C-alpha cells in the first residue's frame, strides 16, 4: 500500500538557459564561456550552438501557456549570468534582469511555482579572461554578488532555489576531460576549481539565509549511484571506492562540510588534493542546505581495476548502441556493463529502481529532503504527418521512475518534487538537437531552425494526467 | 606501498568472563542468566556449561605469564556483573572486585594494557527475576551504578573500555531467535529491550566522561558487512535494506544517536517500533564514543526476498559444511551463499577483504576510530606428540585479516588495535569446546574435563613474531 504523493508535491519540468534561450547577443547580454567554446571548431556536434537554440527568450509566453495547459506545478530554469552581468562583475544589465522578471511574472500569473537555478555552466567569459573563472577565489565574491542580485530582485516571488547545478559535471568535464570549457585535462586543476566551487556554494547559501529567510535552497548533484558487479570482495571494494570518489566527494561536502578521508588520502598521495585556506572548513560546515537536489538518469556498475588498468573510456555522442567503453581510476574501480538492465542507444542505463536506491542512500546517509531536479529520457523522435509525436518510449521511462519515487516516499524519503528533463526539446551541449528530451517537440534540427514550432508529444498528455491525479494514475 | 602499523598499535587478544573464568559460585558470586540457562536441558552442546569453563578465575597468573611471553600489548576481558553485584543492584561484593583488581595488577606488572568490557551477556539472574532485566528501564540506572563502581575502582589504571559487547547478538539471540537467555521469540520485545540497551550504553558513556576524563570508551558491534549478490537493482536494494536493518540500526545509534528512518518506518508499520520517552533522543545524541568496537568474522551476501519468502533459516551447529540455509526478512532481503569466497565447516565465510570493506564503511560513514575487539578462526585442533598443535589453518586466517587491516590503515582508516579471539581456548556459549579459537590450547574436551593444562599452539609463536615486528613480519 503506497503513500500518496504529498499534497504540495512540486510536479515540474526543467530547462537550462544556454540550451533553450537563444538571444545570445541581445538586450545587452555578454558572452558566456559557452558562447565562445561552442564556436571553436570541432567542439560540438555539427557546429551546433546556442545562438538561437529554441528561442525561448522571445517565445517564453507561448512556452508558459503550454506549461499552463499541461498543468505544471513548478518550472525549473536557470538564469544566464552573462545576461545580468555582461562582464560578470561590473554593472548590471537591467534588461537582463527584466527578462527573468517577465518570465517569473508569466509563471506566477498561471499559478506555476518558479524554481530558480543560479548556475548552469555559463559563467561569463570575461571572468574566465580576467582570472580563470572557477580556478580562482575571486569567483566566490563575484558569484555571491550575482546571487544576491537575484535574491533581492526575486526572493519575494521565488521560494525554491538551486545553487550549482551538477558541479561534478561542469568541473570534471571542464578540467579533467577537456570536453566543456575551459577544456583543460589536468586533475590537480580540477580539484582546485572544485574546492573553489564548494566555497562559492556555501557562501551563497549563507547569504541566502540573510536575504531570503523563508526560502529553501540547495545544490543539485548529478547522481549515478554505484553498484558492485557482484559479491566478489574486490568488486565490492571497488564499489566502496567508486561511491566515495564519484558521489560522497561532493555530497558529503554539501551535507556535512567535509571531504571523505580515504578519497582525500588517495588524492594527497598523488599531489592532487586542493589547497585549503584558513576559514575554509568553517565556511563549508556552516552552510547546511534545505534539500539535496538530484539529477538522475542512470546507475553505474563497477568492478576491480588493477593499477595498470583502465583510465578514460570512449563516450558515446553518436547514438550507435554498444560504442561506449569502460572508464575508471587505475587501482580503484572501473565501470562495466550492467547485464541486468537495458540501455538507451547512447548507452545510458535504464534503471528506475536505481532512483529508489539513490534516494534511499541520500536519506540514509544525510537525512535530507530531496528535490529531483532532472530526470528524463533522450531519444530520436519522429514527427509524423498531422503534427503527431508518439513517444511511448519516453512515457514508459518516466512512468517507471515516477513509480519508484512513490516507493521511496513510502519508505520514508522526503521528496519535495520532481522535474522532468525537459519541458521543450532543447540543445544538447555536445550532441546537437536530435537527442530529444522534451514533452514539447520543437521543430528544428541540427541544420535548420525551420519555424521552431512547438508540438505537444504524447508524453505531454501523459504527464498532464499524472499531474491532474497527483500521481495516482500513471 | 603499505603504511606500517602505528608505533603503539594495541596488538591484543580477548576473552569473556562466562566463557573463561569458572568459579561460578565462589567468593560471593551471584547467579547470572547464563548460569541458569546453560543448565536447562538440551540448550548447550552435551550440556556444557561454565561452572568451571577453563578455570581462568584460579589460573589467571599462568594465563597472564603466557601473555607476557607472547608479548601481548593488550588483553581484553569482560567483568562478570554477578561477581561484582551478586543481586545486580544491592551491595557490592568486594571479593568480586578484588579478583579484577588482582588481574589488572597482574597485567600492568607485565606491561600489558588492559581493555575492560563492561557487559558480555551475563546480567545477574536476580535482575531478570526482579523486572525482566533488559526489558525494563530500571536496568539503566542499575547498569550505570555497576559501570561507575568499576570506573571508580579501576579508572586510574584502565584507559580503554568497551561498554556493551555485541548488543545486536544478545538482543537478537535472546529475544528473537530464543537461543540465548531469556529464550524469547518475540520482535516487539526484542526492539523494546534493544532500545533500553541503547539508553544504558549512552548513560554509562556519559558517566564515563565525568569519572574517567582521559579514558577511551565505545560499544562494540558484531559487524557482518553486507554485500549484494549481483548488480540486479532489486539485489542492490536488498543490500540497502540489509545493511541498514542489520548494521546501521545499531551503529547509527552508537555514532549519531538516532535510528535509520526507513527501518524505523518499516517497524512502525508492523507495530514493532520501540516506545520512546521524553529525553531518550537527547541522551542518545549526547553520548559520543571515542571509537567503535568491531567484532568481525565474516561478511554476508544478500538477495531480493519477496513478501511470501524466507524468514528464520537453519543455523549450523554441527560442523557439516553445507547445512546452513538462507535467513531473511520477507519483502526486504534474504541471505545467500557467496560463491566467490570460502567457508569454514560451520558455514562461516572466510573473507579478509570484508574486514577492510567493513573498516572503510565505518570510517566513511562515521569518521570514527575503530578498535577491532574480536577476530578469529574456530576449528578442531589435534594435540600431537611433543606438545605440538599445528594450527596452520588458524595462522592463515589471522595473517590475511591482519594484512587487510594494514591496507585499511593505508587507505586512511584509524585502527587503534586488534584483539584476536581468543587468547586460550574457551567455552563456546552453545557449542562446547571442540571448536577452538585459542592461541593457547586448553586440555579438555566436551566429555572429559582432564587437567585444563595450557599448551602453546603454532599460532601462539606466529603471533609472537607479528608483535615483535610490529606487523612487518607476517
Ligand atoms: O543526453 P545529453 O544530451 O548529453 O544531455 C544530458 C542532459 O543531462 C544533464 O547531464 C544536464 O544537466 C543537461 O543540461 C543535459 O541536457
Ligand atoms: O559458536 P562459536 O563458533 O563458538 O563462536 C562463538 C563466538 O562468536 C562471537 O560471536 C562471540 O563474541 C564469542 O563469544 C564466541 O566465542
Amino acid at each position: 500500500h503506497l503513500k500518496p504523493f504529498p499534497p504540495e508535491f512540486l510536479w515540474g519540468a526543467a530547462s537550462a538557459a544556454y540550451q533553450v534561450e537563444g538571444a545570445w547577443n541581445e538586450d545587452g547580454k555578454g558572452l558566456s564561456v559557452w558562447d565562445v567554446f561552442a564556436k571553436q571548431p570541432g567542439r560540438t556536434f555539427k557546429g551546433t550552438n546556442g545562438d538561437v537554440a529554441v528561442d525561448h527568450y522571445h517565445r517564453y509566453q507561448e512556452d508558459v501557456a503550454l506549461m499552463a495547459e499541461m498543468g505544471l506545478k513548478a518550472y525549473r530554469f536557470s538564469v544566464s549570468w552573462s545576461r545580468v552581468f555582461p562582464d560578470g562583475n561590473g554593472a548590471v544589465n537591467e534588461k537582463g534582469l527584466d527578462f527573468y522578471d517577465r518570465l517569473i511574472e508569466e509563471l506566477r500569473n498561471h499559478g506555476i511555482e518558479p524554481i530558480v537555478t543560479l548556475y548552469h555552466w555559463d559563467v561569463p567569459q570575461a571572468l574566465m579572461d580576467a582570472y580563470g573563472a572557477w580556478e580562482s577565489r575571486r569567483i566566490i565574491d563575484d558569484f555571491d554578488r550575482y546571487a544576491v542580485t537575484l535574491f533581492q530582485r526575486f526572493g519575494d516571488r521565488v521560494k525554491y532555489w538551486v545553487t550549482l547545478n551538477e558541479q561534478n559535471i561542469f568541473i570534471s568535464f571542464g578540467y579533467r576531460l577537456g570536453l566543456h570549457p575551459p577544456g583543460v585535462k589536468d586533475m590537480k586543476r580540477m580539484y582546485e576549481a572544485n574546492h573553489i566551487a564548494n566555497l562559492a556554494n556555501a557562501k551563497v547559501i549563507q547569504s541566502f539565509r540573510h536575504y531570503v529567510p523563508d526560502g529553501k535552497i540547495g545544490p543539485s548533484f548529478a547522481y549515478s549511484p554505484m553498484y558492485p558487479y557482484d559479491s566478489r570482495p574486490e568488486n565490492v571494494l571497488a564499489f566502496e571506492n567508486a561511491e566515495e570518489f564519484q558521489n560522497h566527494w561532493w555530497m558529503d561536502v554539501y551535507a556535512w562540510g567535509m571531504y571523505p578521508q580515504a578519497a582525500w588520502n588517495y588524492l594527497e598521495s598523488q599531489g592532487l588534493e586542493p589547497t585549503v585556506a584558513p576559514g575554509d572548513w568553517e565556511l563549508l560546515q556552516a552552510a547546511k542546505p534545505d534539500f539535496m537536489g538530484v539529477n538522475y538518469y542512470q546507475t553505474t556498475t563497477v568492478e576491480h581495476n588493477p593499477p595498470d588498468g583502465v583510465g578514460e573510456g570512449v563516450m558515446n555522442t553518436t547514438g550507435k548502441k554498444g560504442t561506449s567503453t569502460s572508464s575508471g581510476i587505475p587501482g580503484l574501480f572501473k565501470t562495466v556493463r550492467n547485464p541486468h538492465v537495458d540501455t538507451t542507444n547512447w548507452d545510458w542505463a535504464i534503471d528506475p529502481v536505481g532512483l529508489r536506491i539513490g534516494l534511499r542512500r541520500i536519506a540514509n546517509r544525510y537525512q535530507l529532503p530531496i528535490l529531483i531536479t532532472e530526470n528524463g529520457l533522450g531519444e530520436f523522435d519522429t514527427l509524423e504527418p498531422g503534427d503527431i509525436v508518439n513517444d511511448d518510449y519516453r512515457i514508459d521511462y518516466l512512468r517507471r521512475h515516477v513509480q519508484e519515487i512513490q516507493r521511496a516516499i513510502t519508505d520514508g524519503v522526503d521528496v519535495l518534487g520532481y522535474c522532468a528533463w525537459s519541458f521543450t526539446d532543447l540543445l544538447s551541449w555536445l550532441n546537437g538537437y536530435q537527442k530529444r528530451y522534451g514533452f514539447v517537440y520543437v521543430n528544428r534540427d541540427d541544420e535548420s531552425e525551420k519555424d521552431l514550432r512547438r508540438i505537444k508529444k504524447k508524453s505531454f498528455y501523459w504527464y498532464q494526467r499524472v499531474i491532474e491525479t497527483n500521481g495516482a494514475e500513471l
